[PDB]
């Protein structure tokens, strides 16, 4: 099944989660086709600024991301930042998120790998696609069986990532992929109408799932405030990608 | 609002290799009736790197054997200028007359172009951000162009490497038609020394993602046997697989076309 | 307004090693006495290529070493840690803490370091604009750090390649102290496939553009046979032409130090 | 000799020519340790408006560096853009310029060496350094002996350029290597506060000569008004780099 990876960037409030967490659910009701999996981080541990959003604490996210599960019977995936959190966060966390920046810390991936939980990577701004098969073969030596790498952009001069869509099918050699539509056009340190347009690239690629973050009210979000997804149009960008990728698949190479 | 497909050989190797290629592209014409084709061919590469490569075989060779496909098969015509004094004697057979992607910014050249009354394709330089081309279709409109195109052919990025930054496409769409060039952004520049690179595994892949974004047409070099080519050899297209890719074109522009948004 | 050289192996391989680079950087404290040596090497090579490379001997047998150095030579320490829990054992012996390239906006490790009271050094991430150093310096003097220092060690130029822009140097001067790291910022990240490469011979040509334009220190690793050795085999300097680098350092600091602009 | 090249951008008018020539030739007078070479540029044919300043034609340009050879007695550089040019302007021009964008251009190159004049290239922005012994090449096969490179940045991201110094030893492998300080910095379509920085850089790493735009009020300058130096600062750059060089030329490789 194809992958859609959904929520709000960061955990404002346990009663944020619930109204994404019921559109989610909502959609998993709609799209057979697809596995949802609810995503949303406990911790913005990498901000700009001393002074932004970081969250409510490892505690109280993992309580929020329970309450979700419990209440709507989604799978569930959050980042973690240190790796004493993987424990903790693997009681709730169905896939364990490994941040961009911390793609090469051979302890926070041993520490993801040990908790018997699938494993995502986003790729470092920094890395080459083949450069992340060595990131995979950390995560096998640690016991991981279920793995993926994300695609969210890379450094482009200053202040700016550019997507190289030949990474999908590089990545591919060696992980399921997974596109980032919401990270890859934000602009580190237009925006909002670039998410669409390389969402439908990269399942015309062809990859195994997208990765979108979504809240109600994104000019009130407290992280990622200029690229989250308005909740009321996720349906509308899930149905198209589905429907591209029902076409576009006849010609995904064999890798 | 029928779509484009530029394609040919890269240069114009013999009037016999562009009269094989036409009669194929010819033949697809006649069955992709919803497409418009236009028959590529260079009559000289003249930023190779290697003083040592091919260039071709003169402009008058090459004008006459662009004539001689037009005349055979009715196609389309573009092909490439490099100084000011070619647009005219280009113009003759020309319908698009093309801007090479190092030349995108030398304002004699365009308005050579410009007041021919052909169509002006330019190919956006590896140094230009897509919202520089605003000023570059202002030149062409002030020179009298009426139609013109942009094409998307890759951005530096580091050394002997393009990136192709698809945000491009709904950028450069404000101001001009766009085009995907689906053959050059995956060649490595100067990759192999005296000669530049590419990786053909690559070209599919991203013109499936050119016309999920939504462009306006591709651009695609295509040889009957790209490793005996005497450019580009790395990067043009079998024409045996031409077929096959502008089918899947046109399938996937159509079910991603409802979600183009309005520029 | 003493220069400092911060020096020593990449990675702690023995305590034998460190002693002997110890050895020499003693003795080249003893003659350039205008500079301020701080003696450096890894406890853990945390974020190698390879699951199967070198990363060191632990902490603790790392913390012993370079205590040993210190007690030895009576040279200032300076490590790197990699999670928060390592700030308050480190700060027992180092001087100086470290934090590393990719971990420059962790802001819990900042945090960590900022409050045991020692200096704290930042490698500039590769992913970073020489402008956004100014939050990172906020966060350390928000956590109670009062010596700061921004190291550069290059920026991501394509794949598998980085860039030394010398304009970050004086951009970063406005809030902090600045080092120039010579030898990582002439290594091919990855480039080795399972691990990094480089190259050797830009590192003095660098060295000096960094002094002529203006920094507070270098940075530069150094181990007796680097071709030896278990980490950065590829650009750290052979100890034995340390002092000559120094001595050509100085000479064109002075010379160009009084063009150096107010900042 | 250390080559100095300097000039205003462009021939405002054969007054400004005069004004800036009249100073080069005080400096070259007090610098014997220098060869100067006078810069200014015919026409800016390559402008990203249509309505910024191109010049007064190729006419009035070899004239009015006709007359700053004949009242001064100083060398000559000027840019050609077509083939044809290459000729009338080699009646004037001791270094015959191929600007960064033309410098892939086979019939350019050829011209220009066929004039038996000095040919310097500007490195186009999407050169590698490495890929400019090919253009050595060409300059070589068509007769030129005496050739020089020039570094003036290379494409990095958008609006962008940087100064990878390495270029300079890697070029002196097949050509006199020199400088430009003035367009490195510039943003194409903080600039000036970085110019006198990386020319101490340049001399500090080791080049044959550098180039800087001049004028004695760049605010009214027609072109590249954001980076040329006021010529009041020209004399003490000059002194500096050449201290620089003093000292730091005792560690230029062999190369
Ligand atoms: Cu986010
Ligand atoms: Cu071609
Ligand atoms: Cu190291
Ligand atoms: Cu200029």
């Amino acid at each position: 099944k194809f992958l859609v990876i959904a929520g709000p960037c960061a955990i404002e409030s346990e009663e944020l989660l619930l109204k994404v967490g019921e559109e989610i659910k909502r959609l998993s009701e709609k799209f057979k086709e697809v596995e949802f999996v609810f995503k949303s981080s406990f911790d913005k541990a990498n901000r700009s600024s001393i002074h932004s959003f970081r969250g409510h604490g490892l505690e109280y996210g993992v309580k929020a991301l329970r309450k979700v599960k419990e209440e709507f019977g989604l799978k569930i995936t959050t980042d973690i930042h240190e790796s004493w959190q993987a424990e903790p966060v693997a009681e709730v966390a169905d896939i364990i998120q490994i941040p961009a920046f911390l793609c090469r810390q051979t302890d926070l991936l041993l520490a993801a790998a040990k908790t018997g939980r699938a494993v995502n990577v986003k790729k470092g701004q920094f890395l080459a696609p083949w450069d992340t098969k060595n990131v995979v073969e950390k995560l096998k030596f640690g016991g991981a069986k279920e793995i993926y790498l994300t695609e969210r952009g890379t450094t482009f001069g200053y202040n700016n990532l550019v997507v190289d869509f030949r990474s999908l099918p590089i990545m591919k050699q060696w992980a399921k992929v997974i596109y980032d539509a919401t990270h890859s056009v934000q602009l580190p340190g237009g925006m909002r109408e670039f998410i669409f347009p390389l969402i439908r690239a990269a399942v015309a690629v062809g990859c195994d799932g997208v990765f979108m973050e979504t809240h109600p009210e994104p000019e009130k979000a407290l992280s990622d405030a200029s690229t989250q997804l308005p909740l009321s149009q996720l349906e509308g960008i899930i149905e198209a990608i589905l429907e591209i990728r029902e076409v576009a698949s006849k010609y995904y190479e064999t890798i």
